[PDB]
């Protein structure tokens, strides 16, 4: 199974002139490495990929392969609503030195069923690289079914998981037993902190959640004791990532906030956030200081 | 805080001719006392509340609470479309001795939030006993929000918990610091099985959950080994807890699905449920026994 | 085609006890028969079927019936979640006289396709009456689809027709070609003012709407002019109609309102509506006053 | 009040790599101004906006602006997710020579609406030009409320009209009630083809919708019938085009039924699409063939 256990949703640090901050990147990048995370997953929704144009992107990807240096696993974003860019965007990303790439449907049109099945099969024909799916029913008002997630593995071997980024123990239940009950290496990562500790007792996969910036620790000690049979320390991690998204609500998108934890959390990287996004004002920051405290991250 | 544990929502059994089924009620009643629950729901969504007239009502909610006697407290479901109905329903259930009332928000009309809270008051005024609110949005179509549940909490004080029924971590946690910060002995209860151990976890109270009905022993050996501080013992029952939800996709209503569960489990009574429900077909019976036995519960 | 037309969804007059006003009652039923209705439909949604018990429906039923002693096609409406209850409310209505049944889909659960269409075919096989379906998705929380419908003609010769209440005129032209198409003479009649002009010129045959308790004669018009082949007319009363439903933002339900543009129209009847609707407070009647005023209903 | 009447979302002609087919958009646009629209938009989401890069994007519009001419006015789409982009796109087009923007919220993200307001007004204060909102919640995800635009419309004056895309009579009214009662001159656009006769009718302006592009003469013609005061004849255009609409369930995306339409009704254009939309099956086209035949348009 490929890109299993902890895998941060990186941010994307920016200047205050909005250019990608190479130096403040870089250190997000070096401290969750250090942190012992599985692997990293630039320009995902947190990242904001969908505030980027192309050649930043290729830009923004070029960089961070480039600085991990292959010391773990990286995984690229590279969806949208324009297919041929998702293209462009996954081959240049091949090209790069990537070790997979995280394909979102397309989320202006809801396609049919037709068409998306054919949307990521050209995708995943176009790379030969490991292609991980992305869904994310709030934002793309389109899921990725269990069934059809199935059907796309049945038909493409490059399509090897999913980041299925939902509040509900049922979809990543279905999405287990039906996707890996007919391929079971096929990885199944939640998308929220708070549904780690149910992922892995239903036996998927790890986590790609927002935590991972500023507090990755909680989500690889997790790991680590649920992997060393220590269940009631994982659960004790577990009551941290429960309340961890509590801060999420401080702002839509959260991109904002989850860039002011990393700096409250001991890393000084500039907070800029693209448009539509905007800064997080101070009396919210005091807000999610004050979270943080209170579950010791801080 | 009232109305906190395990307090399975009932089912009421019936015979192949549609009346009440005494016998088999009562012995279903006594299997559950004897697991070690700490109340009973009769005449919630899985009792078929909403299949049943109100004479018919009334004459179950007095034979359960009487069949009872008082070893463990007795809730009554008292909702539906009709106030004056629910009014009348819930001052019977006091005359008949019940310990406490739970009531669902109007489910036809999604009526304004005045009406709303107007009818919520209303129904905490016409009886004294303690009011159990019932959030079950898939079903309702309108949300008992936190917000609304910490004003209803407020305005009355015997508005004292709620069985807050949603496949949803953040509905639960905000229901908590919201309802619970506000109101720290105001009881929360999720109605699903899967979601009972980060209930505990979150500082909720309990569960009244389907599952009640066939395999109580689950939740009771969960509750107790989080009451005895062995989170991992409890993290064992959750992962069967986890599981369950499953069979519940094999028809809806589901309300077949748990009788025949009763069955398979160990306790022979008879199945029939009330239209527009209908018997579960033998290859989904057989289905559910193989996921009992998967799970180790027959 | 059977019950087709101008047919108002009655409002149900009571007295402040929340019983019968018979005197109200028949007034209005004499003044929509004096207006030119093409029928009545009583226990309708804006009748209050939902608020009142079922030995309470079958009193109002029988008087309806009686009062309108033959002078204009009768439906009742039959339906519910309890399927024991509305067979038992239809087989009333017809011994007490109806022409025609009205049956929601069951609104609590939703149940699956399979227990929906045996439900349909139940109700229908229980009466030699025509039957009449009724979607009202907003409430239901479940889509009766022109495919369903169509299931549902197919299946049972005196499923008939159906009040598609639903602001959509995809949904109007889609029950109108799917169904109609395949059984030229079901009935399709849109549940809102707004649409009825479209059903018209979409091949569908009238409207069930709340203005017409108190304004008819714009619908009754319209409906006349349409048949006389005076479109520009018709299109005339249509401005009317398309303004009338800004009054029912005025509460939810609207119920209140739809009595007390009764009583502003011309027609002193009791505005007393059942819990959980309340009484529209002074300065929201006087805002319906200038609404009727403006659009000359007043 | 400015762009008001029938302004097609004119459709992008593209070779078969995907490149802007000059001569088959040039014909188009001139068959259009031929046909008497009021004015031309490009690059609406039939315009294919989400699935062209921003170059791609600049220069379509500069063509097309540049073919029209100044023979009627000209709106340019702009928007996406990126708000640079929105923002260069948008000083492009005013370069280019356009008369008006047209821009939709964000719709990965359903940003807060101080999130919102405050991307509108940034865009808004970029251009001299005059901005006309795009309400398309079946794709976005988040409603453009008639609340909302009246806030926008009240912020700023070049802020001055809509294209509300949505199967609701309900949200037309109350879009012309709430935002033109506060501003007479802002425009009201519905953006089906089945909505216009409404919106002329509640007071609105006219339509953006897709069937401009091959069958112009009838929203023209009923637009003049209208304004000649000749309901009757405007009543039967509406006819027309409330049927017209059924072709669009034949695929989704509908791009290519649009292109196959604009053929089929006379005008030879390369039908290709881009991806992730493809193309029409031989069979559809022949039903949609037979349909355009059935209502008399080729
Ligand atoms: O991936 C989604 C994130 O916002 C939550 O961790
Ligand atoms: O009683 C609630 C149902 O959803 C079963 O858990
Ligand atoms: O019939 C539907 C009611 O909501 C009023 O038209
Ligand atoms: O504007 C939206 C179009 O597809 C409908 O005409
Ligand atoms: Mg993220
Ligand atoms: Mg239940
Ligand atoms: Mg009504
Ligand atoms: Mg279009």
């Amino acid at each position: 199974a490929l890109f299993t256990g902890i895998i941060p949703p990186v941010s994307t640090i920016f200047t205050a002139d909005g250019q990608l901050d190479k130096p403040g990147t870089a250190a997000l990048i070096d401290d969750l490495i250090k942190a012992g995370v599985d692997g990293l997953f630039f320009l995902g929704s947190g990242g904001e990929f969908s505030q980027l144009g192309a050649e930043e992107r290729k830009a923004i990807a070029r960089f961070a392969i480039d600085h991990v240096d292959r010391r773990v696993p990286v995984l690229i974003g590279t969806g949208g609503t324009n297919a041929r860019e998702t293209i462009e965007l996954s081959q240049h990303a091949q090209q790069a030195g990537a070790d997979g790439i995280v394909v979102i449907n397309p989320y202006y049109w809801k396609v049919s069923e037709a068409n998306l099945i054919r949307y990521f099969e050209q995708v995943a024909d176009s790379v030969t690289l490991p292609v991980m799916l992305y869904n994310f029913p709030a934002l793309t008002g389109q899921d990725l079914t269990p069934a059809l997630v199935k059907t796309l593995a049945d038909s493409r071997s490059n399509i090897i998981g999913i980041k299925d980024t939902i509040d509900s123990v049922a979809h990543l239940r279905s999405m287990i037993h039906t996707v890996k009950g007919a391929h079971p290496h096929f990885t199944v990562l939640c998308g929220y902190d708070d549904h780690l500790f149910n992922t892995l007792l239903l036996g998927g996969d790890g986590a790609i959640s927002a935590s991972g910036n500023f507090a990755p620790q909680v989500s690889v000690n997790l790991l680590k004791a649920w992997r060393d049979g220590d269940v009631a320390k994982a659960a004790g991690y577990h009551q941290t990532l429960l309340q961890i998204p509590q801060m999420y609500q401080l702002d839509t998108p959260f991109v904002n906030v989850i860039k002011e934890a990393i700096v409250l959390c001991g890393r000084p990287v500039s907070t800029h956030v693209l448009p539509p996004a905007s800064p997080l004002d101070e009396p919210r920051k005091a807000q999610l200081k004050t979270l943080l405290q209170q579950l010791k991250l801080c």
